[PDB]
């Protein structure tokens, strides 16, 4: 049922998984990737197909999301349906996400074609109304990442990876934890504020624009967020960033998201929008 958590059994999961199978799901197999503290595995539990996260050699990980989890329901974000603690390995059973992460569907991954600026456009919308509701309800997600951004069966953007995330009643911390390719330079540093996931948003529209990881060794730039830069000093252009793999986008919108995602990478965290400009801003821009 769609009203109730539902606690399954280690035994059940470990079948419904072909034995936690790590060949990729393209080849057969069961693992559909994998997030900081575990593997995610495709399963099939009341006809339904699902998300299992196995929390292999933790529990830190496994009562945080159930607990932020239990608190956050929205159509913006990955939604869990139970848990496993009886058998030896922690599992955390999600909603299986259709289209799997905004990551791969940029990257083209197993073969799947380019999103349209029309879908990148609507995914933003998505995003932003995710971490909006998170912000509302005074919590920060802490790794907000185009990884973290899943896509459903109509390409709706839902946030996932709730097992870093903070709440609240500004605030420093000794363990700083985050993807430092979207961190912001005072999360870096161990402050713990909201400001820092519009910053890591910033990055994500820059993926979303120019269809280029946050980090990629052999690039130049090295880390996406330092093409603002380029463009701020006259040597490149949005233009020459817009992903080639679209055929609909146009100018003025991508210059309109690139315009949020640039006052979104401020370096002064209170010049910074707050989640409900970026979420008007986007809607303008359509
Ligand atoms: C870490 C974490 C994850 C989650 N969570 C919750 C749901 C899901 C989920 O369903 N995820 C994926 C689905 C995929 C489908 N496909 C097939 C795509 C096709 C046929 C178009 O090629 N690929 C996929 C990949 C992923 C991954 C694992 C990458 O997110 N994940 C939650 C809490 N923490």
């Amino acid at each position: 049922s769609d009203t109730r958590f539902h606690s399954f059994s280690f035994y059940e999961l470990k079948n419904v998984t072909n034995n936690f199978d790590e060949r990729p799901i393209s080849v057969g197999g069961n693992k559909m990737g994998e997030g900081g503290f575990g593997v995610v595995y495709k399963g099939y539990v009341n006809n339904t197909t699902v998300a299992v996260k196995k929390l292999a050699a933790l529990k830190q990980q496994f009562d945080q999301e159930i607990k932020v989890m239990a608190k956050c329901q929205h159509e913006n974000l990955v939604e869990l349906l139970g848990f496993s603690s009886d058998g030896d390995d922690l599992c955390l059973v999600y909603v299986y996400m259709p289209n799997g992460s905004l990551l791969d569907r940029l990257s083209c991954l197993d073969g799947t074609p380019p999103l349209s600026w029309h879908m990148r456009c609507k995914i933003a919308q998505g995003a932003a109304n995710g971490i909006n509701f998170l912000h509302e309800n005074h919590h920060i997600h802490r790794d907000i990442k185009s990884a973290n951004i899943l896509l459903d069966e109509a390409f709706t953007a839902k946030i996932s990876d709730f097992g870093l995330a903070r709440a609240s009643e500004t605030v420093m911390t000794s363990r700083i934890v985050g993807t430092t390719a979207y961190m912001a330079p005072e999360a870096l540093r161990g402050e713990i504020t909201p400001k820092s996931d519009i910053y890591s948003f910033g990055v994500v529209l820059l993926e979303i624009i120019t269809g280029l990881p946050a980090v990629d060794e052999h690039r130049e730039p090295q880390l996406l967020l330092d093409i603002k830069e380029e463009i701020e000093d006259e040597e490149k252009t949005i233009e020459d960033y817009i992903d080639k793999k679209m055929n609909d986008a146009d100018s003025t919108s991508v210059e309109a998201m690139y315009s949020v995602a640039s006052q979104c990478l401020h370096e002064k965290k209170n010049k910074r929008p707050d989640i409900k400009k970026v979420q008007q801003l986007l809607q303008e821009m359509t």
